[PDB]
């Protein structure tokens, strides 16, 4: 009835590294049949020097909060980061990132956004969402940025086994998808040893173990060591940045099937273009520590055998430019293939999410269309020409 | 960047006349106005489509819950301000440049006002009120809650320094404006419409303290004895006003207090409305209410007071506000009447000059029209072009 | 120093899911009775309120009278009760005519006061304590 | 840049001290040898022995000093006036960096940070906050009626509260963490001889400050709570007055420092009786004050770690140095009492590059007259200090 064919100079199959001649029939917001199509009543999608591959990926994200920035800024409410949220779906979209892992928010509207989506209130990507990020007093997730009259924690501080069993379940409750936690601390933060673990071992157990009793996955930001070490231990689904891990810690996340989100294009907005734009000088100092060094330990990596998926941190650097980071990973050690996998088949196994990923029948249609072989040059996946989402168009150019 | 706009004509709102002229846009300004040298930037070719100021709404909901049924009655505040996103550019497509939102919590109307002013979202310009002020259980209080959760909304005041303080509680986190309840509402649970809500004295108290800060006040009332509490504390506009009778009409006119009588919504509430989520408790207030009011809307304009257009959007779908120009109308408006009734009139209320003229040095809130309004008002709803502050939105 | 909710000697800096106010914000006769009361109480020489908005703070209108005459006239009595004098901020002209109306001993600043109100100012004893430097 | 002609340094390695000049620039030590050649300025001195900036392992700057009835209803702030009084007190005398290691409020990390920013003059402070406690504690407030229910801020009650706290004090700058192990002197309704806190409890203390990288001092007289502090892991037990040859050599093995304080007795039960301390506190101090003395030459002969550390805030600041002839009269050689102030605090404090006259070590420099090895209680009269380069006295 309301089905497209999609005719198109080819599509990757992305087990293979194959581009196939083949015309999609797309319904209900699914890819029903790849082929030769006989059709009369389906409506004809004629994009004929598009290379097709399937809707990319991020699994580390910050669509919602407040990118106003200057003076007139500072006593805005937590509604202008869901406004700004709704603005940053829609720029995450026609960037052709269809399914995103949203890694902390704050008062639950990063499931208001997710579920405005789901509900096609808005235009955006398929998030899943973590609710507030479970932190210890004082650590990465708690805002330091306060005189010790206020006595402000955070929404998700934490400092017990059982007070964060409890907020496991409070963040579920409230509709989330995943958990994230700090286990060590970080770059963005006021008064954070990056070297340093936060959490106890038992209080990691703890998240981890009521997280996956509910069948949600964890993330884990960790840059230094140790706490990558105990993260893993813990038995997290996944490393953020993973910024100092060694060969010995490599191998201890391959056998336990840890993956590695490791935001490695970043790096080069923060001491660019965000020393200038108000990023704190204790926050670069903390930057200068881990950049160079995540990307030498992201090739070593790969290299051994590590499972690595896309994140990128966006939200620090601008949402929509998402894609920057494909350059980043051939530089440092993948093959173009390696590099779109990454942002599919190997996140949509992280996210828990079965029949996205692939130009498959049966799959979702979550499409994206692009102006030069992405084999070839993986830099046109920062440009990209036509973006379909669960059977709908949202970018077309010609 | 400016701007030469092709017009088969602009309407002069003052005068009624329609004037064959071009229009020169330079910074969200008018410059010129007759046939004007071209030298520098671009032309915008309009030519069927004659021109008409900016449309204003004095009486909306943009910001708020409009997601409906069993998925979406746990969702956060944060889901109505998701929507005020979506409301605001609806309202602007519409043709509406600037509008006065009535109620909202959390102060997600200033967050959705002052993205629109940073260029972070688009929309009209609203002028926000903050939480609208009212009595324990009163039309803007939340009577949907058994008695042991003990919980009243953001703005409830039961005193005139109680009163005092929320308007400066108000003002401190960025509203233009005080709205509060004078009277029991239709779409409200447990309020009768006839009751007056609050002593005088903390009317007058609310509407001192905001008019201290050079905020204008916006008084609820449908029942006759909160209209002329509400006239009496002096207020800026009566909202609704729909059991205001001949004594009190002259009351409004010796003070120059609006009315912004909402004389379409009747119609979807008894209509559309009634399966759509409206209460029966809420349609036998509309009963009681709805005929009446319009009846009273015709001997206001009759007896000459001030009316603006405000239609309660939020209730009915934001966009369709323009419906209400063929009631206006219908009830005893010249077209021409209820056009200046959503540009020169609403201005003056809102507080704010150099809006809602095509005059030179005025801001270029523009909007593009099929036919000719002063003989079938009935384009307005579907409009073609729309500018506001310069930046061209639809065409 | 006493002030209304979002006066001049509030703290507007932070977003309303924080809810501050400063030690002094005093929005009734008696309540702002009590605060002269509490200062007393800790050891306070004179009292200072804001009488309008100022240039310092965030969202407050220089020519916007902040506190009514009978929060000003509380503030006033209650502290020459005591033997404690009365500074009160003042820019603008309505606010500077409310403060010596109410009994002020100092008008701070009183950068747009008028002819009259010079004189209301010379007739009750009111001073002018005004600061023409630091506008440079 | 600094060119300093002098007497000599001590060498405090060696002991042996050693006629030199110093170069002093960017606020450290670049040479040692003869010069006097290029840059700026000479220091004239001649005549004084210069020793490396001394160091105290328990101080109590900020807080309130004024006595009677004017003080009662003070604020916390005057606390703070008064701590940045006696932080120039303390570093006139010569002591350039010290452990303050019980403060209320944050207080101690503001005067620190003043310090640091070079608002004001004072010593390089490294801050506990608030000492963690039990209820009822040492460092708890006994001193209010039960209809009050005041607790103090550290008072801390289960493992995973006392967790907290850490990252609480963390958070807003503590360099470490004091906790109070036993009863103690200056206290109400404390039994010096009883332990405080569980060993679970000081465990899950010590455990948490340590994964920030902080270090952990306990509070201690009795004899059973200094074997629990030394069990959990603590980096010093302060006062460490009753303890045995058994638990010294626990204290040998583990490398657990003894922060012990001999000069405060003689002010406590002398000047300190007239002064307001209780008769409770005095009374305790009896129990205390000889058998501390006693065992800390026991504890000196045994091989145990023994820094320089005062109790200062009792007495007045700026007379710490009156305890280097109480450590000679209970054993040490002048050496040893001079290291105990000196390398063994460096250690203690966990800061590399002070504590000696060493190249590329901070210019942190005491200037002398008498020879110190000879008679310690010159330092009780010194005649120069330099802290990070900057001269403060002459
Ligand atoms: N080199 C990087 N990965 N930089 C980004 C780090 C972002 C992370 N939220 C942190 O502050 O730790
Ligand atoms: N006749 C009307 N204007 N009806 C609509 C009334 C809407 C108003 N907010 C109320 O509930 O009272
Ligand atoms: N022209 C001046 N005196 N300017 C300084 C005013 C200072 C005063 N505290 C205020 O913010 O209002
Ligand atoms: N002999 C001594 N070290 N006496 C001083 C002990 C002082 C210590 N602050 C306490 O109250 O316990």
């Amino acid at each position: 009835s309301e089905d497209f064919l999609i005719k198109s100079k080819g599509y990757l199959d992305i087990q293979t590294g194959e581009i196939i001649k083949a015309d999609l029939l797309i319904r209900n917001g699914k890819i029903a049949e790849i082929g030769k199509i006989n059709t009369k009543d389906a409506t004809v999608i004629s994009i004929p020097d598009l290379i097709l591959i399937p809707g990319l990926m991020d699994s580390h994200v910050h669509i919602v909060g407040n990118d106003s920035k200057g003076e007139e800024s500072i006593a805005d409410s937590s509604h202008m980061g869901t406004v700004w949220g709704v603005v940053n779906a829609e720029k995450t979209l026609m960037a052709g990132f269809t399914t995103v892992r949203n890694v902390g928010a704050a008062n639950y509207a990063d499931v208001s956004v997710r579920d405005a989506i789901e509900r096609g209130v808005i235009n955006g990507p398929t998030m899943l969402v973590s609710g507030p990020a479970l932190g210890i007093t004082g650590g990465h997730c708690d805002h330091n940025l306060l005189p010790p009259e206020f006595n402000y924690s955070s929404e998700g501080v934490v400092d017990s086994p059982w007070e964060a069993r409890k907020m496991v379940r409070k963040n579920r409750k409230y509709g989330a998808d995943l958990i994230k936690f700090c286990a060590t601390g970080g770059v963005m933060s006021r008064n954070t040893d990056v070297n340093a673990k936060q959490f106890t071992l038992e209080e990691m157990k703890a998240i981890v173990d009521e997280a996956h009793n509910h069948g949600m996955k964890v993330a884990a930001h960790a840059h230094g060591l140790i706490g990558i070490k105990a993260a893993i231990k813990a038995g997290v689904d996944s490393v953020e940045h993973a910024s100092f891990i060694d060969d010995e810690t490599i191998d201890m996340a391959i056998k336990n099937n840890t993956v590695l989100s490791m935001d490695i294009f970043v790096s080069d907005y923060i001491l660019g273009e965000g020393a200038k734009a108000g990023i704190r000088e204790e926050s670069l100092n903390k930057e200068r520590l881990v950049g160079k060094k995540q990307r030498e330990n992201f090739m070593n990596a790969h290299r051994r055998g590590a499972i690595i998926t896309f994140g990128t941190d966006a939200g620090i650097f601008d949402h929509g430019d998402n894609a920057k980071q494909f350059a980043y990973m051939v530089e440092w050690g993948m093959t173009p293939l390696e590099a779109i996998q990454a942002s599919t088949i190997k996140t949509a196994t992280l996210f828990g999410i079965e029949n996205i990923g692939q130009i498959k029948e049966g799959f979702d249609a979550d499409i994206v269309g692009v102006i030069e072989n992405p084999l070839a040059n993986i830099r046109t996946l920062e440009e990209v020409a036509f973006v379909m989402k669960e059977g709908k168009v949202y970018k077309r150019e010609g």
